[PDB]
């Protein structure tokens, strides 16, 4: 889960 987990939101474009 990228949208959901803090770091992986704030590097990828769609989250």
């Amino acid at each position: 889960g990228c949208c959901s987990y803090p770091p992986c939101f704030a590097t990828n474009p769609d989250c």
